[PDB]
């Protein structure tokens, strides 16, 4: 029951670069009203790795108050530290999330057994909550094999895989091996093809501003209308082309700001602000997205 | 016109590792008979890089004798040398090939300007036959950006792109930018996803043994049947899974040998033969494909 | 002045994985008696990325107390967050460290301008403490170009460069570009060769158990005895071969345990233990080194 | 006896991209007069992959003549094809080269066993000429491991390893593993550092224009004169900085042309000519090296 299209939620900050709880709530609700299946909180999109545990715990608690019960809630608990992740797993359980998730610990090179044991501990602290292994080689630097992916995916307590890899041959091998697994397409740029390959849903950050399109693609493919599915995917990619230019997290926040959801569309440094030149296309996209 | 499902033809050798003209002829006809749209001859799959210009021309001449007029024939003409490719480009024209193609020159790191001049020179020697740019970063080690690809793909004389890359985001950006470009999906394993992304056909090695499945996936997607489309792709993927264990060229030749097409299923040295342990699966594969 | 052989400090944890101050202080002094030029604390080798800010500061203060004045002190102060880094920089200043240091912010891809501004923000917070730029592409996933490294190394405040790259062509290019730059060779396996190419020192994790060898090579190259230098470098590589085999941080902590310096040779999870099969090897290693 | 500093010979071509035999010989003698220990011919530097077997045989044959056991002669015989490599190996013996060499076969991914069988066959064809395994990850795209290098290096017939890798930890480990192995440093930019790590000599393209500098680093380190060892290395690097800017092969041919050694400073396409803007630097460089 975790299958679906879930927005990878952004965390709005104020001018002092501190959570803008008023905008977070405004964002949780915005996402809900756009027909998303659930929320993935505290992930890469949420600038989790540029945050503290207490900060991430705080974001966790606020979205649960805002959305527990309404949609499916998945907490990204991943830290490079196991002990740190368990803490977050523990709070996630306590706040009432539906599932837990974690990136493959990065920076320090870890053997695969260390990767399995890391997931085990987090699964343990999660206290019953199904785990969503989070695979993103491009940012984590962790290049898992198919067998390793199969081993992790079959670990007790693991209930899903978040595949942020544009390797669609592996996406289907995974599906062929595990017909019942909940597989989320991590790269928005290839959503439609990802589903055709074996994905039964997705978790992506561009959903925040246009989740209905992704859900639209789900219906189109479900009704054998690949013609509109494709149309939706290019529309989604025209956006992604732009966001990749302006910077994705900050560009999404600028759009959301023009949508009157986010007060201050800032990301935390190292990130800088959007180049002013991009502001008009973003303003424009916000207005146009209001469809 | 050049759109469609083209099989990247293998080249059959004998015990002496010399060309097996008879098996080659059998292979062309087998592909034709299996309803393929055309043939991509002398590419990686044809073991071009382990044979000489003459050996390469000889193959172009033979398949032209056999296939010309009955299906599209694209001659893979590239070498590291512009001079060698120009010579091959000239022969493909002489033999009556429909288009010409060439990988981005490898081993030596060439600039992008040098890559463009290589293509212009070859196109020039193609004297009319359209050029299909062959992009396979995984083998050539030439990592082109989307801009470079757009420039190449728009070079006067270029009719198509053979995208051998699994980046289906790029596959659609290329399409978004060249709505009329003939786009070939290079990786069979993602054929259905690559078409949904923007590819309008494909060129590949496994098409030699189960090409009808690819034609099938094409029609299904056309008639909005994603069920058989996906069904078709997974059945292609289990074959590809095996061939990837056994060796694709040698594995495909071995199945062909069992379908009574190829006399000796050996590739050229340094390729070693298929591991005996894999034969039970290969024969069995040849059987089911023969049955379907 | 900041030139020299500087050991990258390991942080000794207890059975409960909490800082082992007894062993820390013991390791500080152990390193001092080894005749090391100073200590690089809170870096990759100190498990910085699996500790919290406070934990990192605590460690910072204890070594400052233990070695301030006795030897040169450089505080690795970097995180992915510029703000976290600044805070630790501000603390390094307070505790009286000699210089500040920071890896290029990893995980999220940051623009070169972003990286430059990040070092700038930390430099500001270092309140007069020179910045030692930390180049470790293998782990950070950040591959700067020469011109980029050149810009970085010349930022107002940057005093040296820790080059953790085996590119000894770029090493001589850096020394050629900057004849007065404090250039630290970051990979112990090529120390001797790093110095012949331009580094005027080095910061290594293995220096903790055999720092004298590294000072040995230095003297030999200075006296023109490359024969002994080479002999010293092959000796260090036999050790390094093993550590990579057993796991470097964990292996080192184990040798230091048999050297009665560290109580429990544990690294924090996700890291795992040393396989028992290596203890006689590591045991014999501690015996020969102390011999 | 294969240990030493040996120049990776360039192959001069005329205005029409054909071999310039006169300049080849002129280039051989020049290198000889430069006190180089021997020559490596037909390698990457010699633009082999842009030549035909017979073209490579021609080059081999002309330098063997010129080379008349005046210096050590090593023939890079490798191609992707084992059979092509064998023929070349068999010609090299026929010409009287002192050893044979070969890169790890590229483009198509091969297994370690396929690589081991490859070398053996070639070794087999060399008929007594030892094999200098040629390792260049950057170009071949083949990532051998130390244990793989060890296996190859101990393979009967293998007498040397040409280490074109910047990994000086691995260079140290190979020397450690093989105290008596002829280990040639492949990257001139780190010659001094590679020797300190265990390389006992080198094979390089820039040796063509300043082989005496590398002979000087060798002597300097021998006499423990690290001070001059470093000046020689930075002087070599200042040069390489430029060559990388212009194109190494072409920059070299350009300096050699200015030294009236090479008639036409061209590389076969797809290599383009040197940017006119760099001539002032190459003109001056040819001057100081000459003046030197």
């Amino acid at each position: 029951n975790l299958r679906g299209v879930m927005a990878a939620l952004l965390t709005p900050f104020d001018q002092q670069q501190a959570l803008d709880k008023a905008s977070l709530r405004r964002l949780v609700q915005f996402n809900i009203q756009q027909g998303i299946d659930g929320l993935y909180v505290g992930g890469s999109t949420g600038e989790a790795f540029v945050q503290s545990l207490s900060e991430r715990e705080q974001v966790l608690e606020i979205v649960a108050e805002e959305g527990k019960g309404k949609i499916k809630l998945i907490a990204h608990v991943g830290c490079v530290t196991t002990a740190e992740s368990q803490q977050l797993a523990a709070s996630a359980k306590r706040y009432g999330f539906d599932a837990v998730s974690a990136v493959t610990p990065f920076y320090y090179p870890f053997s695969f057994e260390e990767h399995c044991d890391h997931y085990r501990a987090i699964i343990d602290s999660a206290d019953g909550l199904p785990m969503v292994v989070y695979n993103i080689p491009a940012l984590s630097g962790v290049k898992l094999t198919l067998d390793q992916i199969n081993t992790l995916v079959t670990l007790p307590g693991v209930g899903a895989l978040k595949q942020t890899s544009g390797d669609l041959y592996q996406m289907e091998q995974i599906r062929r091996e595990h017909p019942d697994l909940v597989l989320y397409n991590g790269y928005d740029e290839i959503f439609a093809s990802g589903l055709l390959a074996g994905a039964d849903g997705g978790i992506g950050s561009t959903y925040n501003i246009m989740g209905w399109r992704y859900q639209g693609i789900v219906k189109a493919l479900k009704e054998g209308d690949i013609q509109t599915a494709q149309k939706l995917q290019t529309e989604c990619n025209k956006v992604i082309d732009l966001l990749i230019k302006t910077g994705v997290f900050r560009g999404l926040k600028t759009v959301l700001h023009y949508m009157d959801v986010v007060s201050v569309p800032l990301c935390r440094k190292p990130f800088g602000p959007v180049d002013e030149k991009y502001l008009p296309e973003l303003k424009a996209l916000a207005q146009q997205l209001m469809q």
